[PDB]
Parts: C-alpha cells; sequence; structure tokens
C-alpha cells in the first residue's frame, strides 16, 4: 500500500538505493496514481 | 554526473519526492550504468 519508504541512509549503498528507488516508486505510484 | 543527491525530509511532499525519485533516477542512472 501507501508505506512510506525508509530512507537507509547518505552513505547506503547503491542497491539499497536501487531497493529506496523502488520502494518510491510503489509509493509514489500509489500516492500519484500516476498524475505527473 | 554522479551528483549525490539531497534528501528533503520525511514529511517532503510528494512532488519534491518526485523531484527526488528523479534525481536518484539520474544518480542511479550514471553510478549503475543500467547494471541492475
Amino acid at each position: 500500500g501507501p508505506s512510506q519508504p525508509t530512507y537507509p541512509g547518505d552513505d547506503a549503498p547503491v542497491e539499497d538505493l536501487i531497493r529506496f528507488y523502488d520502494n518510491l516508486q510503489q509509493y509514489l505510484n500509489v500516492v500519484t496514481r500516476h498524475r505527473y
């Protein structure tokens, strides 16, 4: 659902950043409902 | 370039989250070079 994605940190490795990217993808998909 | 994207905050509005999404898109595009 509209789960607020957790931010690992600034020094987070690119893999976890990919994770955050996908988690933001899901979150944004939900909250924006593709209105951007 | 590989500019480390700035994190606005947890309560950041979805627009700025879109911004961070695109900034992460650029950053990840660079650093991963599409290897994910």
